[PDB]
């Protein structure tokens, strides 16, 4: 059998984000929380907000960021400060 050729699956196209194969091409989309760097898709740099925690200090992380609040608390995943 023959696929058409994905595009995006491709090292050198998206290569993590969702793309849409189309007919002669395809179309890079990532999340909410990545970006497009060309075609590279990865996370962005969500500490450049301003310490979305709430006073402490903001990380970058994947599906959002990580952060420091005044140590003593606890933290989330990629949230804020809780
Ligand atoms: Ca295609
Ligand atoms: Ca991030």
């Amino acid at each position: 059998s023959a696929v058409d050729m994905d595009e995006c699956k491709e090292p050198d196209v998206c290569k993590h984000g969702q793309c849409i194969n189309t007919d002669g091409s395809y179309r890079c989309e990532c999340p909410f929380g990545y970006i497009l760097a060309g075609n590279e898709c990865v996370d962005t740099d969500e500490c450049s907000v301003g310490n979305p925690c709430g006073n402490g200090t903001c990380k970058n992380v994947i599906g959002g960021f990580e952060c420091t609040c005044e140590e003593g608390f606890e933290p989330g995943p990629m949230m804020t400060c809780e």
